[PDB]
RNA sequence: GCCCGCAUGGUGAAAUCGGUAAACACAUCGCACUAAUGCGCCGCCUCUGGCUUGCCGGUUCAAGUCCGGCUGCGGGCACCA
């Protein structure tokens, strides 16, 4: 009999009209700031976004009734291969079809009641974003943590663009799912490298974040021990630094092998090998047989000052260490060949380093990350190529380099490549005739720091350091354990880097991650288009409502476990939901003559209101501190056994204990039903918006009743409980205790030696062996 | 190979600190008012008693919880030198 199709319209325009979630940086509130991970735009909202974004605005509601000033922004993640990918699919521009899954996802979100500081907004694709990222990119360009290289880096056939070393999975594309290739070509980068050290200790403070999230970082960044040995070339200058653990076994090297790609090499054969190993796909360069190729030439091992010879083999990975190894049958070099060591390596470098011929080595996984991408639909790079002046940054007056409304979807090159009066630029500092950049930033980049851009979204300068410094960092972060290593490794990354160039005083974006359990189907197969098992949010919230369909996915599980989503499956929170009605209006005469929004010790005239009023005043503890933990599912348990316990003792109850019952459970059942629980207390005559009003606290008064029920232990094992009034003696307790019959009995041929007594909880009497 | 996480009834699961294991729901069954609603049973056994949080131990007055070792599942990095 609520009428969710028309009223929770109602109340959400009531919450707009009220600002209760506009957030204010000059209100007084302790500050609190949570948020979620920004959606694609390539799309209508899916379920599992309402389940990730349900749990943002349940902690935001509570925290807000708590008197914190609370920042609960939303934005998309507008701009690269998601939203472009899904507009060419579609056949509409990308322009064109993100503003439509703009409109429509924050259509589905304000329909779910999810509040929002709106005035927060942002996109990454507005030209007010762009601006600022570019000032970021020439900042950080500057100051040379972005820089330009022309060397080897993944390759997406079917993307067409390069891609970073984080969107290469199980050697394919992030996306694409096709088999990656290796090209070497001049493309930008972040030296993420040189913070690696950073991020991989920095991860031992960061306490709040799943311990899972943290070890799969500590794996991606991958630093290793271990020592460079320099490798004489006999007619000639430099050496070759080959990498080994193993360096007690130097002497024993039969020769050294090089990586196909190699800086050094400086013919027949050679040349013909190499090109046909560096043609591989990655995964095809991980597999197969092992090859090679001897140089001819041979090199110096400078212990033994005696030659050795030279291989160029595939089995060499050009990510680890030097790309230089240094063999000895170690299988790998056994399988090659045929075609009392620990205070030894540490005298052994010391002969090296201090005759400059070797070093400690320390070695990082980390790949320094890609941004450059040949796509149209991201951030132009804001830089402009001159054959006089070389690369030269855009003018702060001319910024933002925006895109060309049109897109030219065949020929050579990048798309932008291919729009000549796009790309023709005066040179900045010469005013020649030169060319823009022809490649877009990667959608990462955007979002590594957009969440220092909410707190100013339209502002010309990126970031507003004195609101961010006060907001940020994030209390609560709320997202996919997808991201462990792309936006979670990059967010980390730039937040220090604008910590170090004084945007920030922090050095962490997070401070607690909470990972949300995938939704997926009915039969537990994750939801996709192929399979035609999406599930459309607004045909589940049409039928029973938000608050049901919010309820369920926080009660149904862990809110990091998995649920299995059945279109039905709201249908029994929603009885629960009815059932909550149903007692508001059962009691509704009680409601209008007592004003109660909680009980107070005087509304109590005996024991049975104070059964009441001590198991509410446990569930506001309990309704408290699980929201604060992300334990929804027992937060919303608590309610229910709160109103079972209505349904079974209320009736009996004082008038007033009953309403003050009432009104304080819907009181807690707003942040999780906050539409029905608005409806509620408007209809037992309150005027005001529980929304606004301050959250429950617990009256320290009415939290113990008057008798305990207290188990009793022998030897740590229970026997039984006992009832007895709150404050009795200790030793009154005890008497009591060994006077139970089965205590009587269990010590009839026993000595009690001790008992531990933990007040209002246990009591563990300690006995010796029968007599 | 190297690193990490997890394990509780038919089912989803609960359990700040070590303190009555299975709260709260879903399913089936039963009861009361002719579907709705209210309400009840609902881990096991050789059942007056006694067990039970995958397995074996340790710590402690006390272990689902802490420590050690297994087994099983999940995840991460790797022709990783
Ligand atoms: C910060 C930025 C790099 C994020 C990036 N723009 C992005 O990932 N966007 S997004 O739309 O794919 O995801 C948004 C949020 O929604 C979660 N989610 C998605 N599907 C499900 C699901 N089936 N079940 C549970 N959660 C889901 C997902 O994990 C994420 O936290
Ligand atoms: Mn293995
Ligand atoms: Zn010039």
């Amino acid at each position: 009999q609520y009428d969710h199709r028309s009223r929770d319209a109602f109340w959400q325009q009531k919450w707009d009209e009220k600002r209760i979630f506009d957030w204010d940086p000059s209100s007084p509130g302790k500050k609190f700031y949570v948020l979620e991970m920004f959606p694609y735009t390539s799309g209508h909202l899916h379920i599992g976004h309402v389940r990730n974004y349900s749990m943002g605005d349940t902690l935001a509601r509570m925290q807000i009734a708590r008197g914190y000033s609370v920042l609960h922004p939303m934005g998309w993640d507008s701009f690269g291969l998601p939203a472009e990918n899904a507009a060419r699919k579609f056949g509409t521009h990308p322009a064109k079809f993100t503003q439509d899954a703009i409109d429509s996802m924050k259509r589905s979100m304000m329909q779910l009641g999810f509040g929002y500081s709106w005035a927060n907004e942002l996109a990454t694709c507005s030209p007010t974003y762009v601006l600022a990222q570019q000032k970021l990119f020439l900042d950080l360009y500057r100051k040379g943590l972005i820089y330009r290289d022309d060397t080897y880096v993944y390759w997406d056939p079917v993307e067409q663009t390069v891609l970073a070393a984080e969107q290469v999975i199980d050697g394919k594309g992030w996306r694409s799912g096709a088999a990656v290739y290796k090209r070497r070509t001049p493309q930008w980068f972040v030296d993420i490298r040189s913070y690696a050290d950073r991020l991989l200790d920095d991860l031992e403070s960061l306490e709040g974040w799943p311990t899972s999230v943290r070890n799969i970082q500590r794996n991606w960044i991958g630093r290793t021990e271990g020592a460079e040995v320099r490798f004489l070339v006999e007619a000639s200058d430099l050496t070759i630094n080959a990498f080994t653990t193993r360096l007690d076994t130097l002497a024993g090297c039969t020769f050294i092998a090089l990586a196909p790609e190699h800086t050094i090499l400086d013919r027949a054969s050679v040349k013909d090998y190499c090109e046909s190993i560096l043609v591989l796909s990655s995964e095809e360069r991980s597999a197969g047989a092992k090859s090679g190729i001897f140089t001819g030439l041979m090199v110096v091992n400078p212990l033994n000052q005696e030659r050795v010879p030279l291989y160029v083999a595939n089995y060499v990975m050009p990510d680890f260490g030097t790309g230089a190894v240094i063999g000895v049958p170690d299988e790998r070099d056994a399988d090659f060949g045929a075609l009392t060591s620990s205070a030894a390596r540490e005298i052994l470098i010391a002969h090296l380093s201090e005759k400059l011929e070797g070093q400690k080595s320390t070695q990082y996984r980390l790949q320094n990350w890609s941004i450059s991408r040949q796509r149209y639909w991201g951030c132009p790079i804001p830089i402009i190529h001159c054959s006089e002046c070389g690369t030269i940054p855009v003018a702060e007056e001319q910024l933002p380099i925006l895109l060309p409304d049109h897109l030219i979807s065949e020929g050579s090159g990048s798309p932008l490549s291919r729009d000549e009066s796009w790309m023709k630029a005066k040179c900045p500092q010469c005013g020649g005739d030169a060319a823009r950049d022809p490649d877009t930033m990667d959608t990462f980049v955007d979002s590594s720091w957009y969440f220092l851009r909410y707190p100013s979204p339209s502002s010309p300068n990126p970031i507003d350091s004195s609101l961010c410094n006060k907001i940020a960092p994030a209390d609560v972060y709320i997202g996919g354990i997808e991201h462990a290593t792309l936006h979670l490794i990059y967010s980390r990354f730039i937040t220090k880097v604008l910590h170090d160039l004084g945007y920030i005083e922090f050095d962490e974006p997070f401070v607690e991650l909470y990972n949300q359990g995938m939704v997926n189907d009915v039969h537990g197969r994750k939801q996709s288009k192929s399979l035609g098992n999406v599930t459309d949010p607004s045909v589940v919230v049409q039928e029973f409502g938000a608050d049901a369909v919010r309820c369920y996915l926080l009660f149904k599980t862990t809110y990091n476990a998995p649920i299995n989503w059945e279109d039905s499956g709201p249908q029994a929170m929603r009885s629960y939901l009815e059932r909550v009605c149903r007692l508001f209006t059962n009691n509704l005469d009680r409601l209008r003559s007592s004003s109660a929004i909680e009980i107070c010790p005087d509304d109590c005239e005996n024991e049975e209101d104070r059964e009441i009023a001590r198991q509410l005043q446990l569930a506001i503890g309990k309704v408290t501190a699980d929201v604060e933990r992300f334990h929804f599912n027992a937060a919303i348990a608590a309610i229910m056994s709160v109103t079972n316990l209505l349904y079974e003792k209320g009736g009996k109850a004082s008038p007033t204990v009953l309403a003050g019952s009432l009104r304080l459970l819907v009181r807690l059942l707003a942040p999780f039903a906050p539409h029905i629980s608005e409806e509620l207390w408007a209809l037992s005559g309150c005027n005001s918006l529980v929304a606004a009003e301050p959250w429950p606290t617990i009256n320290e008064r009415l939290v113990q009743a008057e008798n305990i029920v207290l188990p009793v232990q022998i030897n740590g094992k229970l026997i039984r409980t006992m009832t007895i009034p709150v404050n009795l003696a200790e030793e009154d307790i005890l008497s009591t205790v060994l006077a139970l019959p089965e205590v009587r009995s269990r010590l009839s041929d026993r000595d009690l030696k001790n008992y531990r007594y933990v007040p209002n909880r246990i009591i563990n009497l300690v006995v010796g062996l029968e007599h």
